[PDB]
């Protein structure tokens, strides 16, 4: 199959060099000298690309790719043209052209252009794949090598700028290199954290930001600058690779001012570490200083239910006096509601929002045949939380604090993994980081386990049903990458 | 705030015209004769945009360009560069180049790549706001003129149209009126088929391909032309919009042929509709000629256990010797499994896979909070339906498809719609209901006191099907409050809708 070009332009016999040119690349060149002549060839055949003039005779360029368009939609039209006027540029452009290119024409020019619009996909598959054989020996070196948080954290973003890039090709042998440097991460990742955990809670160690000292060590400075009302969102559940997939989007209404990886505590469960995000405090010692407001794993009812108290203590134990408003949004009519009547807190100096959407979309993986389908692969996982954050209601609730000119700070508890192997809530033995004394940890126990790599705890009675039912599902509360490892990420309003 | 441009060659100091020209329209332009020097600036400094010579003493340009990805990864770069040769051409286009220009330029011709790649955003939305404001009244009028089944597609297709441009649109005025034009369509949609269905059941009747004659009509002249093995999918429950939102993902793997929208018959539902395609033959037919296979409403089990037999008579009947295979994916696993072993099939003549996850996602909205937040409206729908395909098993079949070389036919029994508004009933589905005696509003439903007169099987003789119109939901009086709240702003099908009825049949050849 020669690829079949519809050329319009009424000087068409000046353009024979042109096509004599693209004739001996293999393309076949139909000719018209006016666009209704072209609409008629355009309906009868199936070209796979389009060149139009702007100026002709009769119906123009653009109108002939409006009648065009309307009729088959995804053939891509290229502009070829005298005018050099910005506005018909503009036209062109607004009209969604697939290039634009002014007379006279280099004919390699036009070549270009054949290629970018029709091979690109396959050209950058091509090039990717090469890339990642030239680099990946350096990541397995480079990861023998990390012995640091900070260097942990060099590596996480390596690792995710290679699966966004691998994502899409189709080579077997390449994509499983990638997958092993991935576990191979989280195993040297685990050894690392059970090394050095216990450590970070004495005197006067060298620690990463963690979930206890987020709010005191960087919300509470963007806050006592005072030119602007901050909106904090907490979106439960939330791995990086995920804030990576939504990024342009955000974008759109948001410049990113300052980007902060940081470790939460373990485990990377929602109670024991979002808890600690409002509080300031590590499990043990809100148990201590508020026992009528933490909850024991032992307990009934629910959690994670006075975090507004948690974080108004906060703020007075800073010292700090501001207006401050606290929301949860646990379905879509709750966080529809907040959105449409966000207007109200302008004067409050801090509005703290807490989404749980991608929580309960992580875990619906587990029961629901439908969520299966659509989150089947990490890839699908990305797409679905890509389709999801375009039409939430949290988009509409950040589209909203950008017209009042906030700054956002945006963050998460913790992330959640895909867990795959089996070892007698399921991450909380080489398997597991056992601490037998916990407040050594900060972490309430009277007189914790934590799972590595993909492991699953599965309890010895019904070891069956708990390995077929949450095999190759996400899970949250242990030590890998993707949980521990998670954005905080300030924004100034476009 | 200035457009930052960052440009690097080794000759900039030629290109100073160029600088001059872009610095009077409001471009800043920081120049570098070096790769090294540029990812200095790259980092230190914040830019917008960056140009690229291919040819470099010390680091090349698409070194230069690596490097600069690595770290900003959204930022534009362009390469501007003498060589014109293909390899340099296609390795720019692999790393992800925005545009290369061959030297020397027409400065235009950069004005016009910073114009496409910086502003195109804006400039659609402008271009779509405005082409919409000039074109809503003339699609208003159309609708009052529509007075055939062939008119009626082409309005939807005009509706299709600017319902996924308008996706890229901001302004809550323009779409709210887009919706009221896709209110009135159905409205009218309902009166016409209403007033001409059963004409389309008498002899020589001027009448839409439907659902019985899709396969005899359709996929027959296919198969007769005997140069490719054919894949005939049946996506279940597929609405147009949502083919169309799909349809560029398809087309790297697959150039569309043939495109014929078509009418599936009343009720809207896969147990009629889905059965009359593999069949040849209405509902009332399949019962008089296979009573062992056809079911009606009453009786317990499903309601297209036997595809594949209907599907091998209809195949005799017409007197085809094929080799034809049947599979119905019902869940992941399923199609997976389908997937990896599609190679044994190479053989057949004809393969025919019914794909059932679409209809179960539409229902979901019923059952899950975290599909009615994902499926919030038609747009999150047709976006989530994207994410979908985009990681489904079923690309996997048709990409393994195109490997062996087979033409894909891909259809669908009926559509979905979205229902908004209770209507009263007493006597299964929410858009049709079937039985002896039965009450209901007159106005909001299409009756038919004579079944077999369009083709339906009577029970009897008093049996009566309703078809529910526009977006209304039939509602039971014991439990109406409930109903109503649970099934509103639902997916449900089985009536009369351009949403449910008009629906796809296209055919693909190989890439
Ligand atoms: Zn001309
Ligand atoms: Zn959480
Ligand atoms: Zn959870
Ligand atoms: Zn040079
Ligand atoms: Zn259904």
């Amino acid at each position: 199959d020669k690829i079949r070009i519809l050329w319009v332009d009424d000087e068409i016999d000046l353009l024979k060099p042109h096509i004599l040119f693209l004739e001996k690349k293999n393309y076949e060149v139909t000719t018209s000298n006016n666009g209704l002549d072209a609409i008629a060839l355009f309906e009868e055949e199936n070209f796979d690309i389009v060149f139009l003039d702007e100026n002709m005779p009769g119906m123009s360029g653009l109108e002939t790719l409006s009648e065009m368009k309307e009729k088959k939609s995804a053939i891509p039209m290229i502009m070829i043209t005298k005018s050099e006027e910005e506005y018909i540029m503009e036209e062109a452009i607004g009209s969604k052209i697939a290039d634009y290119l002014i007379k006279p024409v280099n004919p390699n020019q036009i070549l270009l252009s054949l290629k970018k619009n029709l091979d690109d996909s396959r050209l950058i598959t091509e090039k990717t794949t090469l890339d990642y054989q030239k680099e990946f020996r350096k990541i397995s070196m480079e990861l023998a090598m990390v012995n640091s948080y900070e260097d942990w954290v060099e590596l996480y973003k390596k690792l995710l700028f290679w699966e966004l890039k691998l994502e899409d090709i189709n080579d077997q042998a390449m994509i499983e290199i990638l997958e092993s440097q991935k576990v191979e991460a989280n195993s040297q990742f685990g050894k690392y954290i059970e090394r050095n955990y216990e450590d970070w809670f004495a005197p006067k160690a060298d620690k990463p930001i963690q979930s206890h000292n987020l709010f005191k060590e960087l919300v509470v400075p963007e806050i006592k600058k005072k030119d602007k009302p901050i909106l904090f969102v907490v979106i439960d559940n939330l791995r990086y690779d995920q804030w990576k997939s939504f990024e342009t989007v955000i974008s759109n209404y948001y410049k990113l001012e300052k980007e902060v990886p940081y470790f939460s505590i373990l485990p990377t469960a929602t109670q024991y570490a979002r808890n600690a995000i409002f509080s300031g405090l590590m499990p043990l010692d809100m148990e201590k200083q508020f026992p009528q407001y933490w909850k024991n794993d032992v307990e009934d009812g629910g959690k994670n239910l006075y975090e507004a108290e948690f974080l108004s203590a906060q703020i007075k134990r800073l010292g700090l006096n501001i207006k401050e408003d606290y929301f949860k949004i646990t379905n879509y009519a709750g966080g529809k509601k907040l959105a449409e009547n966000f207007k109200a807190l302008k004067g409050n100096d801090l509005v703290t929002v807490v989404y749980n959407f991608v929580d309960m979309l992580s875990h619906a993986k587990t029961e629901m045949e439908v969520v299966k389908e659509l989150a089947s692969d990490d890839k699908a996982y990305r797409s679905l939380t890509l389709s999801w954050f375009k039409n939430s209601p949290l988009l509409e609730i950040i589209q909203q604090a950008q017209l009042l000119g906030f700054k956002l700070i945006l963050t998460t508890d913790h992330g959640t993994i895909n867990v795959k192997n089996p070892s007698k809530n399921l991450r909380y033995q080489k398997d597991v980081y056992v601490v037998k004394e916990p407040k050594t940890i900060g972490l309430p126990a009277i007189n914790f386990i934590f799972a590595k790599n993909d492991f699953f705890l599965a309890y010895v009675n019904n070891y069956n049903h708990y390995v077929s039912y949450y095999k190759n599902t996400y899970q949250h509360g242990g030590i890998s990458l993707e949980e521990m490892i998670i954005p905080f990420l300030v924004f100034n309003p476009k």
